[PDB]
């Protein structure tokens, strides 16, 4: 038949894995990442998906589409929708009460639905798959964040349908996460589990309470606006102040210099996250002022310190709901590629008294690695 796969749709980027010979693979792109973006981009010639999407934000802003996951399933008089809007550079319409995203396709006016703009990622990373197993990928599961209503996981099926993906099944990504470590196997014990979740633009955080096989969510909290990219957003704000410190020019105004620093920073904070220091080397960044300059570890994680710290504050919170003390929860996994980051790993065990964190899964790759378990027992 053909290998069922396991498909993560987060909000900044998504990935695929499968399940063969025991092993759970996590396929990699044509750039070569394990991760692609979750960016749709229509120019006069082409539509762009995925990293040939993001790569070219810069320059069409208002035809460069993201954060459908914020739209799917919703209505456009929904609150969230309302304010969400206010900070997207693309066109959000109403058609009957739905949401709808415009863009201009070859000179031409066109409106899509927030599921047909995932539908567009699912169908690359169905692509990414079939490219590496050399067969056609029809079954799939599919993982949605648990606080998700039966209007967006069924959206999110839908967006799997006109991808010619057979959704098997939507999935929790906490769930997912915990499958990935094998933490769903029957010990004859109930066991309390707590899934940090850090992604690229949101922050969630859910106890599971695992009864033989049976999962059960006891609690969640977050920031649904706190992630990565709220971390690159200090870097960006620090270096502007130097650039008019060390040169007297403002580039704030400046869209193309500003977006193209974003993206140094970016990368300086990947790198941070294994060396102490990283260089940030832009070539005309304003006029024809080359920005050569770097950021230490210690000035990145002060940047941030607040926003690091009130990562405690949800966790807090989940287990005075869940009715746990720390001593109660008996696994800690780390999800979202934001975990990747030392600070967040200290600042959480010493939280948990110096519990041991699981985190041998690269973090961002956990929710794709149980959806291709469950993917594969589902077949
Ligand atoms: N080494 C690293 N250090 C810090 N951040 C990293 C590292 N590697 C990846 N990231 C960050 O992880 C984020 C992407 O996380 P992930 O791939 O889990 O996102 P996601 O599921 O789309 O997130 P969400 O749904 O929360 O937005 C980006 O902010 C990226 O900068
Ligand atoms: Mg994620």
């Amino acid at each position: 038949k053909g290998p069922a796969v396991g498909i993560s749709l987060g909000t900044t980027y998504s990935c695929v894995g499968v399940f063969q010979h025991g092993k759970v693979e996590i396929i990699a792109n044509d750039q070569g990442n394990r991760t692609t973006p979750s960016y749709v981009a229509f120019t006069d010639t082409e539509r762009l998906i995925g990293d040939a999407a993001k790569n070219q934000v810069a320059m069409n802003p208002t035809n460069t589409v993201f954060d459908a996951k914020r739209l799917i399933g919703r209505r456009f008089d929904d609150a969230v929708v309302q304010s969400d809007m206010k900070h997207w550079p693309f066109m959000v319409v109403n058609d009957a009460g739905r949401p709808k995203v415009q863009v201009e396709y070859k000179g031409e006016t066109k409106s899509f639905y927030p599921e047909e703009v995932s539908s567009m990622v699912l169908t690359k990373m169905k692509e990414i798959a079939e490219a590496y197993l050399g067969k056609t990928v029809t079954n799939a599961v599919v993982t949605v964040p648990a606080y998700f209503n039966d209007s967006q996981r069924q959206a999110t099926k839908d967006a799997g349908t006109i991808a010619g993906l057979n959704v098997l099944r939507i999935i929790n990504e906490p769930t997912a996460a915990a499958i990935a470590y094998g933490l769903d196997k029957k010990v004859g014990a109930e066991r309390n589990v707590l899934i940090f979740d850090l992604g690229g633009g949101t922050f969630d955080v859910s106890i599971l309470t695992i009864e033989d096989g049976i999962f059960e969510v006891k609690s969640t909290a977050g920031d649904t606006h706190l992630g990565g990219e709220d971390f690159d957003n200090r870097m960006v704000n620090h270096f502007i102040a130097e650039f008019k410190r060390k040169h007297k020019k403002d580039i704030s105004e400046n869209k193309r210099a500003v977006r193209r620093l974003r993206t140094a920073c970016e990368r300086a904070k990947r790198t941070l996250s294994s060396s102490t220091q990283a260089s940030i080397e832009i070539d005309s960044l304003y006029e024809g002022i080359d920005f050569y300059t770097s950021i230490t570890r210690a000035r990145f994680e002060e940047l941030n310190a607040d926003l690091f710290r009130g990562t405690l504050d949800p966790v807090e919170k989940a287990l005075r709901d869940a009715k746990l003390d720390k001593s109660q929860i008996h696994d800690i996994v780390l999800v979202g590629g934001s975990t990747r980051i030392p600070k967040i790993q200290k600042l959480l065990q010493d939280f948990f008294n110096g519990k041991e964190l699981n985190k041998s899964i690269n973090p961002d790759e956990a929710v794709a690695y149980g959806a291709a378990v469950q993917a594969a027992i589902l077949s």
